[PDB]
């Protein structure tokens, strides 16, 4: 028993994290095979940072202005190209320690597991939420950039986030391992702003699952109701629309559970216009979304 | 910017687990050189853990009754030895992956990282603090046993816990590498409960430091406090008395944001007495007590 956010072993990745240095910048980078990924921005100065034409930048650089080391061994660059955001730096010595992987552009309101790096040095990890408006709220400073986000799937490690910036707000934004940024952000340090969040409804009622095998039932009322009117409810809330895909995707915890998905719909209501009358849910006193029904799964039956 | 629960990178510890079986019984073990700990009663059957006499248990076992896989590979147990509520299997091959260690017995309010693991294989990584009554606030299941907590300082590994059961609400219990339980607690399936737990003063406090760095300032009052007047105040809110020990731990963050401890103790004392009145710190409705002040530093400083 117990819930606690959990983030994936991070070791796969910790093997393939390198640092990058361009100049006087540096960040992080990830290695894999024979190449090494890490945001473009490693190319710029203080100053290009403003407003830069990374192509521009880019064309004079040669391979020997990138300077790679993975622990206390330089790797030799010997290619480089740009796709997208990121930067790609052919080396010369495939990674050894290079798990099986794929790279998947995830999808808002999925999680997945951040392991922040400096000077291409694991410090630490934690799990994030891709966000509705396409930002994590991470933990970063400065020398992160190049720190990635990650899944594990029995031995293969699905990357999906590499980091770049930070938003006002304290909030997180950067690219899939293809360079393209999740949501409408540019790698430029000029004034951006995400756009208004929304609560992930089928994170809710996922917690709100895990908190019943846990023990937690107090929210637990008698009564069922209907998709359409649990979106008509919930929308005043800034929930998003619970879809009949969510539902289907709730549908191994209301089995494990025996509450079907509509009855603990018509819970998260009463919780929504009543409040939690100073009361918690698995210690929280506010509903949580970070948790996909997977992540429930996970924890909730092994 | 941004503040979140992080645990430290976990390959290190990952590189280190087995499976350890015996007769039907099966959990983790912690492979370091030529030695494989696990908690004693994978030599109980589920009758046995009612009242087991595991001295009598284990005289019976010979090496060949201890199956021990890291990976795809048996390792040969060739010694034997029960230390507390540990057992050392000494095993013909030292594991060439272990890292830098030691064994150290952690203090109530010192957090470690968890590594949850299922049959030798790690599962999930999370961050605990181990509470004044000595329980912490876990996520395991079924054959979570031999799962370690740790923390990492540059390239060595403290290896502090090793759990071994649930108690009462939800919360768990384990032993340090030497196998002495943390806590007045038996390695027996019989009614036991954790003593009454306190809220760890210094880690709230280090927390609040955390709140301004990230720019949540709004429960800074103008005022100071003495320590005398601090615990005696905080003493009802069953908050642990801050002692001078506690307010030398936070000289950093004290020198760091210009604030100083005794007028972080003034602001405390105001939240304790009047309470948040509906906002959140942090992204918190509650108090948090589950960050040290080094791991306050660790992310708000670098
Ligand atoms: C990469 N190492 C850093 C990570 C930042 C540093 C503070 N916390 C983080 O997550 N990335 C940057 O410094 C990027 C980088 C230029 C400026 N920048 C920013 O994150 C800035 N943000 C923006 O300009 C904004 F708001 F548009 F996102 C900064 C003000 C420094 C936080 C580039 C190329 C975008
Ligand atoms: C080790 N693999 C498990 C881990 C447990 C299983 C459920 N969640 C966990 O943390 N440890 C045990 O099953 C230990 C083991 C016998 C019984 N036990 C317990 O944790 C039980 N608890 C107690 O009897 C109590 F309350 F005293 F702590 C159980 C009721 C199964 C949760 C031994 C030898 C203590």
């Amino acid at each position: 028993s117990g819930f606690r956010k959990m983030a994936f072993p991070s070791g796969k990745v910790e093997g393939c994290m390198v640092q990058v240095i361009c100049g006087t910048t540096t960040l992080n980078g990830l290695w894999l095979d024979d190449v090494v990924y890490c945001p473009r921005h490693v190319i710029c100065t203080s100053e290009d940072m403003l407003n830069p034409n990374y192509e521009d930048l880019l064309i004079r650089k040669s391979n020997h202005n990138f300077l790679v080391q993975a622990g206390n061994v330089q790797l030799r660059v010997i290619g480089h190209s740009m796709q997208n955001c990121v930067l790609k730096l052919k080396v010369d010595t495939a990674n050894p320690k290079t798990p099986k992987y794929k790279f998947v552009r995830i999808q808002p309101g999925q999680t997945f597991s951040v392991l922040a790096c400096y000077n291409g040095s694991p410090s630490g990890v934690y799990q994030c939420a891709m966000r509705p408006n396409f930002t994590i709220k991470g933990s970063f400073l400065n020398g992160a950039c190049g720190s990635v986000g990650f899944n594990i799937d029995y031995d293969c490690v699905s990357f999906c986030y590499m980091h770049h910036m930070e938003l006002p707000t304290g909030v997180h934004a950067g690219t899939d391992l293809e360079g393209n940024f999740y949501g409408p952000f540019v790698d430029r340090q000029t004034a951006q702003a995400a756009g208004t969040d929304t609560t992930i409804t089928v994170n809710v009622l996922a917690w709100l699952y895990a908190a019943v095998i846990n023990g937690d039932r107090w929210f637990l009322n008698r009564f069922t109701t209907t998709l359409n009117d649990f979106n008509l409810v919930a929308m005043k809330y800034n929930y998003e629309p619970l879809t009949q895909d969510h539902v289907d995707i709730l549908g191994p915890l209301s089995a494990q559970t025996g509450i079907a998905v509509l009855d603990m719909c018509a819970s998260l209501k009463e919780l929504l216009q009543n409040g939690m009358n100073g009361r918690t849910i698995l210690g929280s006193a506010l509903l949580e979304d970070e948790f996909t029904p997977f992540d429930v799964v996970r924890q909730c039956s092994g």
